[PDB]
Order: structure tokens, then C-alpha cells, then sequence
């Protein structure tokens, strides 16, 4: 369905869903997720066991969501680094937190967009960013994403 049908695993330790999911507290126990990265609307931090990043923003094309990738990348990379399991949640789990688990799957494989796409969509099928939210991810692929590779390197190993 259009906001899906709870939480689903991309990853190890990475899982998108919609705002239930992300207060569901039987999906948060059976998945062991300790993050949130909540972007949508009204995010802030809600629940207790949870480090949160709260990014604050619309599911529109007019919405930046590029400056945002890099604080997204370090908070899920520094979470699984750990071993542990974070949640990227929007109001749908369908286009704000898909796009930036799409700048993360590009900054750790060798994929473009399309094919970090094709990666959520193959664990949430309901994934499709805002035409805007493509074009961002398009424009990260052509001049950016070698640099956030080069930076994961540098930092992590």
C-alpha cells in the first residue's frame, strides 16, 4: 500500500517504514532498532532507547534535502558500524527518508541513484522519491557522491 505494510529491512542494521512504525513498539523491539532518523514534518525526538536525528522538512520538490545528506550518512553509518539498527521513517516511508537512504547506499557501494533505488525498492516496494528528490539524487551522482566516498574512506577505513 501507499504507506506501506510496516517496517522493512533494506540492509542489515537499515529499515524504512512510516510514522507508526516508527512509535510501533512490537516492530521496534522485533527489529532491535536503538536510531531514528525521523524526516518529516514535525520531527522531533519522542520515544525512550532510541537515539534520534530529527530532520525537519516537506515531501515536496522544493524541499532541500542534499544538505542534509551528510549528517544522515555519518548517524546510520556510525549506528551499523556498531552493529546495531536504525530506522529512517518519514510520514509515508515512501520519499523523504527514502531519499536520503538512497545518498547512503550510493556513499557505500559504487551505485547511482537508479540503482540505489532499485536496492529499497527491492525490501519496500512503496519507494518512489518526488520528481525533486530524484533530480537531487541525480546532481549528488554526477558531482558529489565520489567526494562523500572519498570522505567515508578517510573517516571510517
Amino acid at each position: 500500500g501507499p504507506m506501506g505494510n510496516g517496517m522493512n529491512k533494506i540492509l542489515p542494521g537499515l529499515y524504512i517504514g512510516n510514522f507508526k512504525d516508527a512509535r510501533d513498539a512490537e516492530q521496534l523491539s522485533k527489529n532491535k532498532v536503538t536510531h531514528i532518523l525521523s524526516v518529516h514534518d514535525s520531527a522531533r525526538p519522542m520515544l525512550e532507547g532510541v537515539k534520534y536525528l530529527c530532520i525537519p522538512a516537506a515531501d515536496s520538490p522544493s524541499q532541500n534535502l542534499t544538505r542534509h545528506f551528510k549528517e544522515s550518512i555519518k548517524f546510520i553509518h556510525e549506528c551499523r558500524l556498531r552493529g546495531e539498527s536504525c530506522l529512517v521513517h518519514s510520514l509515508a516511508g515512501v520519499s523523504r527518508s527514502v531519499t536520503l537512504v538512497i545518498a547512503y547506499i550510493m556513499t557505500v557501494t559504487d551505485f547511482g541513484w537508479e540503482d540505489a533505488l532499485h536496492t529499497v525498492r527491492a525490501g519496500r516496494s512503496c519507494a518512489n522519491p518526488n520528481v525533486g528528490f530524484q533530480r537531487q539524487l541525480q546532481e549528488f551522482e554526477k558531482h558529489e557522491v565520489h567526494q562523500y566516498r572519498q570522505w567515508l574512506k578517510e573517516e571510517y577505513g
